[PDB]
Order: structure tokens, then C-alpha cells, then sequence
């Protein structure tokens, strides 16, 4: 038997647009537009996705980006199928004008230093965030602030979350998954900035 609060709550799926990108310049142009739809101050749902194999005693390298940069809107930087890694994205991620959340976000900041030489800049652990505007000092994931504060639950099946994320094209199943995450970083932060 369970309580309630056990229960098995729906899944937390992206209905919006979801634009897939493979190609740099394209990426970058994107980036553009990004930028020319938010303000200073602006956030964005922000996650990142790597393959299985580990590499030289480290983590797979970081396949694919995704930026949620409004309840309609999310975008799949798929940089491991791009030649070089996009200058455009490159200052959007490092740009202090735009505010990136997440969870374990910290950690994201690391990876994309390792892989990419890109520093990550202007961003919140969804975490800190949470504590600070619930009023409570908990220990979040993505997943428990999905449920407390929309309640759903995210995706969760293991062989497409730990999938080769590196293998182009992504099918449609991964590019839910990966758009929804960062869909969750992006509803998260706003509903949570709205309260006071």
C-alpha cells in the first residue's frame, strides 16, 4: 500500500514548439533570435545531454543543448553534429544578460568548461531558488519540484534518458525528453519568481 503523495502523477510533457538544430551558422542565427526576443534580466529552462560510453575516464562529451526560452518555445542545439562549436550559442551561454536555471546546473557549468572551453555564465540552481522563495530548506531534483509545484512527473524511461544522445538524427522520443527538461527549468524558475 501508499499514500497519496505516492501516487503515480502524470507526465510532464512539452507541447510547444520544439526547434530541432544540427548545423552551427543555423544554430548561431537562432541564438540571434533568441536574443532578440528576451530583455536583460530575461531566464531561460536550461539542460544538456551527453552519451553512455564514458571518455578517457570522464563522462561522454555534451551531445545536445536545450534552451526553453518561453512556455511555447524550446531549442535543441545538437553540437555534436556541428563542425564547430557555434559562436553564437558560445555568447548566449556566456552572456550575464540572460539568466539560465536549472538543477545541478553547477555541475553543468564544469562539463561545458571541460568540453567546450565555454563558460556558463548568469546562472541559478533552481535549488537555492526554491528554498529561498517556498520558505523551506530542502533538498530538490527536478523532479520533486515538478511534482510540488505542478503535479506531475517527469519522464522517466531510463533507455531513452541515458540514450546515445550522440546519434543524429535524435528521434522524436528523445527530442520530447530533452525539450520537457529544460520546459521544467523554464516553468519552474517563473513560477517560483512570481511568489512573495
Amino acid at each position: 500500500h501508499h499514500s497519496v503523495f505516492e501516487d503515480d502523477l502524470p507526465f510532464l510533457e512539452f507541447t510547444g514548439s520544439i526547434v530541432y538544430s544540427y548545423d552551427a551558422s543555423d544554430c548561431s542565427f537562432l541564438s540571434e533570435d533568441i536574443s532578440m526576443s528576451l530583455s536583460d534580466g530575461d531566464v531561460v529552462g536550461f539542460d544538456m545531454e551527453w552519451p553512455p560510453l564514458y571518455n578517457r575516464g570522464k563522462l561522454g562529451k555534451v551531445a545536445l543543448i536545450q534552451l526553453c526560452v518561453s512556455e511555447s518555445k524550446c531549442y535543441l542545439f545538437h553540437v555534436s553534429s556541428m563542425s564547430v562549436f557555434p559562436q553564437g550559442l558560445k555568447m548566449l551561454l556566456e552572456n550575464k544578460a540572460v539568466k539560465k536555471a536549472g538543477v545541478g546546473i553547477e555541475g553543468d557549468q564544469w562539463k561545458l568548461l571541460r568540453d567546450f572551453d565555454i563558460k556558463l555564465k548568469n546562472f541559478v540552481e533552481l535549488t537555492d531558488v526554491a528554498n529561498k522563495k517556498l520558505k523551506c530548506t530542502e533538498t530538490w531534483s527536478l523532479n520533486s519540484l515538478v511534482k510540488h509545484l505542478l503535479g506531475k512527473q517527469l519522464l522517466k524511461d531510463k533507455s531513452i534518458r541515458c540514450s546515445n544522445w550522440s546519434k543524429f538524427p535524435l528521434t522524436e522520443d528523445q527530442k520530447l525528453y530533452a525539450a520537457t527538461d529544460a520546459y521544467a527549468g523554464f516553468i519552474i524558475y517563473r513560477n517560483l519568481e512570481i511568489l512573495d
